């Protein structure tokens, strides 16, 4: 029971940025993404306003949890939790005080527990250019998003799984498009259009008397969701640096064997995927400076002043790694 | 009867072939022979190099893949608008537009582009919460089926009649099919309607009038639209084959509003048995959707649809006047 109350200590930091997830799931016992998501359900009283079971929601949650893979180095679990806990502390953003509704919230926070289920840790090109099963079920298109989507939705079918047994079928219909809008979002591939949109909307950004944004339309509601969890996924360098340097050294494993696949196979090399060839600090710079920085740089701006420290330790990461390298 | 058969495929060429004869005469069949047919009439086989036998085998199990108890999405129809294509590709204001590859992945699509469907409609699927539109996360649910049925049947044996194209040449099929036969989505139609509007009021030409057509972009976006136009081409056809396809279709509506019914859904338009008028609908049908694209089409090629544009409104005539006062 000792374990139990330093699990629940460590679980005080939900709502904080950086909170130390690797520390949760080995207090957990490797369950952090249902720890963490019991605990931001609570934390939101969602069991209450939608009626959802305890037991069904554990019950669920183990079994999403169980469908994450134990032996890919990064696209795990643990990752699934961290997207989930990152989302929720954005929700929580000062600029976006009562904008959502408890269902829009559900939808974000339901997206990012499932957004990477059953990933096998190769990428969707790879997949593509191996002719593989999920690749030709998908038609090459958002193959992998499509699929976790898939399986996050077919396990509510399992044995007291459905947490949405007591939402109206209104809510259920609403949820569900939600919930498909925004994991299609996370397809890598679509970042430049995503970021293009969110800029856009920066530069007419409207606020209401409130001083909050001003979301009137499922476009734009939806739009400021697609790129709140896009922002999670890709929240590492935004980390404290013993957290991001944890994250960096998973994805170069998974990169790493992947690329191990693509030589054993005549294939060229994907970037960064050789072991060989790498530039780990060089290429965590310039995932910074042309993807990470561009994204986070223009979230700051749409709730402008709220994630100005999360902006300041991205750019102090950014100067630590660019520091390695001379 | 192979003798009346090969006759009655003297005609693959022409807009109205008897599909239906063809079906009965090659004991059902009709895939199989018209691809094969046209294949050859465009000699395809040499040009990619694909063997006969191996060609037979696909398409064979390519059409026992259609459901033979779907009034209208069925082996007949995946005939039809092959040659339909077919026929549409010959345009002389597209004569030198598209490559053969350009053509091979017009006709690929057009054959295995509603390949195991269940007669019934995407929000069907999608209201009924199938196993189906689970897979797909509700978007272009049958449409992304017909493609994954079509592309994994060349992994059977001596199926693969793709087998001699470079690499290049597959991936570059592939993607091409793929975003031909996502087209014939019909939820997809007034946006596939837009740009071809866009191209006409942009639209350029040679000399003999032939279509100028630079971007990969334009040229899949004609392709899409040209399926899209052999898929909704029953109502340009001569009025004896376009009432049987009526027929076909209204059944198959009718089998399914009786399952929105039996489960308590809202009946899908024109799907109620009981209260449902077959001749205005048809009408509607014409005047909202048919003859909008067809007339945009007929701009882009003018005025070689002119032949079609015409059957279309005589048909539209005749139903109009089955219609009591
Ligand atoms: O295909 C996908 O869905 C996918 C691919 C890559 C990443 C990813 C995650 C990182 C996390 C932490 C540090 N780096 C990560 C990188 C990454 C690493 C090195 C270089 C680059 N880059 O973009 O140049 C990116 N990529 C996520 C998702
Ligand atoms: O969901 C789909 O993929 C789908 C749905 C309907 C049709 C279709 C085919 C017709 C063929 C011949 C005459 N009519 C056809 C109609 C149709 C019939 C009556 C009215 C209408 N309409 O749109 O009003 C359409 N619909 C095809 C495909
Ligand atoms: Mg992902
Ligand atoms: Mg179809
Ligand atoms: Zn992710
Ligand atoms: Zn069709």
């Amino acid at each position: 029971t000792e374990q139990e109350d330093v699990l629940a200590k460590e679980l005080e930091d939900v709502n904080k940025w950086g909170l130390h997830v690797f520390r949760i799931a080995e207090l957990s016992g490797n369950r952090p993404l249902t720890v963490i998501m019991h605990t931001i359900f609570q934390e939101r009283d969602l069991l209450k306003t939608f009626k959802i079971p305890v037991d069904t929601l554990i019950t669920y949650l183990m079994t999403l949890e169980d469908h994450y893979h134990a032996d890919v180095a990064y696209h795990n679990n643990i990752h699934a939790a961290d997207v989930v806990q990152s989302t929720h502390v954005l929700l929580s953003t000062p600029a976006l005080e009562a904008v959502f509704t408890d269902l829009e919230i559900l939808a974000a926070i339901f997206a990012s527990a499932i957004h990477d289920v059953d990933h096998p840790g190769v990428s969707n090109q790879f997949l593509i250019n191996t002719n593989s099963e999920l690749a030709l079920m998908y038609n090459d298109s958002s193959v992998l998003e499509n699929h976790h989507l898939a399986v996050g939705f077919k396990l509510l079918q399992e044995e007291n799984c459905d947490i949405f047994q007591n939402l109206t079928k209104k809510q259920r219909q609403s949820l569900r498009k939600m919930v498909i809008d925004i994991v299609l979002a996370t397809d890598m591939s679509k970042h430049m259009n995503l970021l293009a949109d969110l800029k856009t909307m920066v530069e007419t950004k409207k606020v209401t008397s409130s001083g909050v944004l001003l979301l009137d339309n499922y476009s734009d509601r939806i739009q400021v969701l697609q790129n709140m969890v896009h922002c999670a996924d890709l929240s590492n360098p935004t980390k404290p640096l013993q957290l991001y340097r944890q994250w960096t050294d998973r994805i170069m494993e998974e990169f790493f064997r992947q690329g191990d696949r693509e030589r054993e196979r005549g294939m060229e090399i994907s970037p960064m995927c050789d072991k060989h060839n790498a530039s780990v600090e060089k290429s965590q710079v310039g995932f910074i400076d042309y993807i990470v920085h561009p994204l986070w740089e223009t979230w700051a701006d749409l709730v402008h002043p709220d994630a100005q420290d999360i902006l300041d330790t991205l750019e102090d990461n950014r100067e630590w790694y660019q520091s390695t390298i001379p």
